[PDB]
């Protein structure tokens, strides 16, 4: 009924043969219900919570995910580290399908989501100049290097509304104009909320395809396919990362861990 | 007697021409999303069953951001529509696309902000590909017809869709043109085009240039759009009817990017 | 007994309002077709000028930017007869020469908000107001003439990029707002306030108070650093504000007011 590490990804990242106290729980939140029941497990004495953002059978599209419930639920369990795993399209020929990316920045191009837990009467404006948690980013990168997994160490993730994929003119713009490196649909508001909940959050992006600006454009089908072929990789990465996580992130290396001290308008 | 049409026309009122269409009948259709912008007008043109649906409603009482896009596209699909010719007034972002010229865009950039973008809210998740958002089969027939009629029609273009209803700010417009490199601008394309694609229809818009956006003698006005529009409504109707006369029964799938959109879009 | 009236509207933070310079203070509550305004409106007189103060975030700043009832606020001022609307707002800077403590009277904006209500016209009357020059030039020049006479540093032009918030920009977003969109300042409340004021045919202008550089700077913008600096310059805007009000003609000059006759040409017939 407690966990310090939260894993938000796809189904199956859950490895039942390496996690000990499995347990499934349902948590009610002031925002309705999470994408699914949360799976609690133990890994080397580390209490972990798995929450597939699309639900177990991938029934919830990006624009319908109850992001507030998911992040709130994790927070209510005591989660401090959140490792978010996401399939992403690449906007540069050197970030190739199969490669991983641990972005350090994002650009929000979503349109009708709920972006914050603060709707009033308490107004807060969290700083997100460096939106991700550096502590978790470097452990993920350290682990990726030891495991020999190709992983770019920086990158700007442009989050679009979806569900449809980008138009070729849009994609040229994301790449040439906004200078984004990778593209997806679920980062925002997940990352905003995790920050406002003062969690140390980082995303591992798995490059599935070149976006549009390429040879044979992105299909929902090729994404699901390349994903499977690299799910095994992230599971290894994931577990190795969890094995190395200190009990709490270092505040000096966590931009959002004290986000609220300076974000409330008083 | 099941009411059917293979061709859908979405534009302004008027396009529909009383005694030009022969077996005209008005119908109201109920959809899982509420009601379409207006009753649909069914008619025949040389044995071609056609459905007209003015997206703003007959008296133009519905603004761009309030259009029930899902109801409109779902209604056309339920009637058996395969081809959808969308006609829209647009502002030009380049001195060579002039008021009076038409444009058949091949791309778009979506800058809208609070509309409903899809028919797929769950539990079936779908991510339709839109690299080439329009139906090439329809675009070329429209261009062929334009050429035969001698109607100036640019054969490509990036349509940037803004939320509106207010028109762009000069700084926005400089960005749409110099940065985004868009060619024409309007407010109703998205999500109409997303939805038509998800409904696996062959869809293409005819943009009627109405004004230069902000860089022009006097900036774009709603009155100016309505003015130049009428002056060219006559041209689109001719174009329109010529296009319909030439349409094959079904679009050629090899030339229709969305005609089989779902086979590959479901997760 | 006499109906509530004001020709000037001030929308900003609490604090601009002052008991010693506005004479017949009266607090009123106005109901609108959109619900209620961010707070009760404070009516007062300044040199025989009837003024209305409306703090857009509410007196205790309990309403965030994305939750403000912009339609109610604008409609309430309109119903009181307001013709000049001076909007005051804390903003971040996207250029090193626009410094904290400087003021800016923008002449352009770029809307990057995402889920707000942008217009009073949802049908059946469709209207597309022109906004090529979004602000009211008449008010802008009076503000600038007043700033110059008071010796208050005030940039006379600028593109305000409005973001959805409430979280502050990412460093990658800020580089894009600055290098790509070329915006000069950044804030969260301009749109749809400015759209609505224009559609109401009001002569509207914002005085932006630079509070901080945005992420491309010393150490990134914090909510707390905007609170600290704002206060240090609230005194400046109050002087500016009052001097501006002292000079306002009865009605703006339509030839110097892009939105004052906005509806004549915006309705679809």
């Amino acid at each position: 009924e407690k966990a310090s590490i939260g894993i938000i990804g796809g189904s199956g990242l859950y490895d039942p043969q390496i996690l000990t106290n499995v347990k499934e729980i349902k948590v009610y939140t002031p925002y309705g219900e999470p994408s699914d029941n949360i799976i609690l497990g133990e890994l080397e004495g580390r209490k972990v919570a798995f929450l597939p953002r699309h639900g177990r059978g991938h029934r919830i599209p990006p624009h319908k995910i109850n992001y507030r419930a998911n992040i709130w639920a994790l927070k209510s369990l005591g989660v401090k580290w959140v490792i978010a795993v996401s399939a992403v399209g690449s906007l540069r020929l050197d970030y190739k399908p199969g490669d991983f990316v641990v972005p350090n920045q994002f650009i929000d191009m979503t349109k009708g989501r709920t972006y914050t837990f603060f709707d009033g009467p308490t107004v807060a404006h969290v700083s997100m100049a460096d939106p991700f948690c550096e502590h978790l980013r470097s452990i993920i990168l350290d682990s990726a290097k030891d495991l020999g997994i190709t992983t770019h160490d920086k990158g700007t993730y442009i989050c679009i509304e979806g569900p449809r994929f980008s138009t070729r003119a849009e994609s040229i713009v994301w790449k040439e104009v906004f200078k984004a490196d990778i593209i997806g649909m679920t980062l925002v508001p997940e990352v905003n909320l995790a920050c406002e909940a003062e969690m140390c959050y980082s995303v591992i992006g798995m490059v599935t395809d070149y976006d549009v600006f390429a040879d044979i454009p992105v299909t929902a089908e090729e994404v699901t396919k390349v994903m499977a072929e690299n799910t095994a990789k992230v599971k290894k990465l994931l577990y190795e990362v969890i094995r190395r996580l200190p009990e709490k992130p270092d505040e000096r290396k966590c931009s959002c861990c004290q986000a609220l001290k300076t974000a409330l308008v008083l």
